[PDB]
């Protein structure tokens, strides 16, 4: 049974700096105020913030982050999300540094329902270099899905208003979750997006603190004070030339509220990575993010992969998580056994292909919401901003924004704080 859905999605893009939690909270309320005063404002069903949205990101020691960590149901990030959810009767998802009762630290995203109750807490599964600075843990559950009960958001195709309720299968992936594991696993594993396709996820939510490639990441440079000083000077000049303070822009808000301006499809070039034109998205990263969702994209070659059974061994042989992941540290050959083939094995995919279909996602819909922070930290790290909303439409082989099986519903710029609201329409089957 086809069920039509209409979701009002609001994404907030912030430039939080370490030690400015109260100021960031104030700017957040300012943004939300300006949003409600928009000419085309409509009430959001869901509001998404970036990774470590109120705290800043680049913590260099456990001691430095400890004054900002909180239990999943206490503290500034949680109280903000509860207040927002209660005032807007929506789901609110925010990234925050978490401590648990056993003094373990995580990079997390909490989810609050329209009643102001916390319904979920997701912990980052693939960690980035920065997390290793302060003793962050991997999510022992690995990637996860959860239900989100939406009220008055759905209809049958014959009906004339969205007056039905719907429970969508959602998944949160925090930044590095989208990357090959440790940057060492094969690129074409597409772990997170394969997991979402495998589990028939309909709503994908990604709080991120994702870098623009102008950032200094070369390890030899970071650990040679002469090379580092020279590299920092280059970024300094790059911001000065833009009329920006070294930390990037704060408090000047780009609002795209309820409009229908789509983001132009563009190939990555030597120029699309430049940290220039702050109100335009970083299309190098937009294209890269789209590529990491390859299993959701139409690709002609899958028909040959399926016909030749080229991926059967890959599909059968893949594990739920990487073998050395926290996941197995305590969870735990069908072609050579007498055990039967379970439904779950027939849902598994590799490169978007399953044992039963060339392209498992074909004919389906999924929504991707990416909330990425903007600004700069340490004089070395420039975040890409470019928060956006995407629809994978499942319709029938560029590996970027030119692929028409993804719809770019709208993006913010790479460099300004702000908010984007889009009505997203799609279908699910029930």
């Amino acid at each position: 049974t086809k069920l039509l859905v209409s979701l009002k999605v609001l994404v907030i893009q912030l430039n939080p700096q370490i030690g400015q939690v109260d100021q960031t909270i104030k700017r957040t309320w300012s943004i939300l105020d300006k949003v409600t005063k928009s000419a085309t404002y409509v009430k959001p069903d869901i509001i998404l913030f970036p990774e470590f949205a109120l705290t800043g990101y680049s913590f260099h020691a456990r001691k430095d982050i400890l004054p900002y960590v909180t239990k999943k149901d206490e503290g500034p990030s949680f109280e903000l999300a509860k207040s927002i959810s209660e005032k807007f009767q929506c789901y609110t998802i925010i990234g925050y540094p978490e401590e648990d009762d056993e003094q373990k630290l995580y990079n997390s995203a909490l989810v609050v329902n329209p009643q102001g109750g916390q319904i979920f807490n997701y912990r980052k599964t693939f960690l980035y270099d920065t997390e290793m600075n302060w003793d962050c843990e991997e999510n022992p559950e690995g990637f996860q899905t959860f239900p989100m009960d939406f009220s008055k958001c759905a209809k049958l195709s014959n009906e004339d208003s969205y007056n039905r309720d719907v429970t969508l299968k959602a998944s949160i992936g925090i930044s590095m979750d989208l990357s090959p594991y440790k940057f060492m696993a094969p690129f074409n594993h597409f772990e997170f997006s394969s997991f979402c396709v495998d589990n028939n996820v309909e709503l994908i939510l990604c709080p991120m603190a994702w870098l623009n490639s102008t950032s200094i990441t070369d390890k030899q440079t970071l650990h040679n004070n002469s090379l580092l000083e020279a590299a920092k000077n280059k970024i300094a000049f790059a911001l000065k030339e833009q009329g920006l303070p070294l930390a990037g822009s704060q408090g000047i808000y780009q609002l795209k509220i309820g409009d229908s301006q789509r983001t132009p499809r563009v190939p990555s070039d030597d120029s699309t990575s430049e940290y220039k034109d702050m109100d335009e998205p970083d299309m190098s990263n937009v294209n890269y993010w789209i590529l990491r969702f390859f299993p959701f994209l139409y690709f002609k070659l899958r028909i040959n992969w399926f016909k030749n059974s080229s991926l059967i061994e890959s599909i059968l042989g893949k594990t739920r998580m990487p073998l050395d992941h926290e996941y197995y540290k305590g969870k735990h050959d069908l072609l050579d056994s007498e055990e039967v083939i379970k439904d779950t094995v027939l849902e598994k995919t590799f490169l978007g292909t399953s044992l039963g279909q060339p392209w498992k996602f074909q004919g389906k819909n999924a929504i991707l919401v990416l909330a990425n922070r903007c600004g700069t930290e340490d004089g070395t790290t420039i975040f890409a901003g470019s928060s956006g909303i995407y629809k994978f439409n499942g319709k029938k082989s560029s590996l970027d924004s030119l692929n028409e099986s993804v719809e770019l519903l709208g993006n913010l710029g790479k460099g300004l704080e702000g908010a984007i609201l889009r009505e997203v329409q799609f279908e699910v089957f029930r």
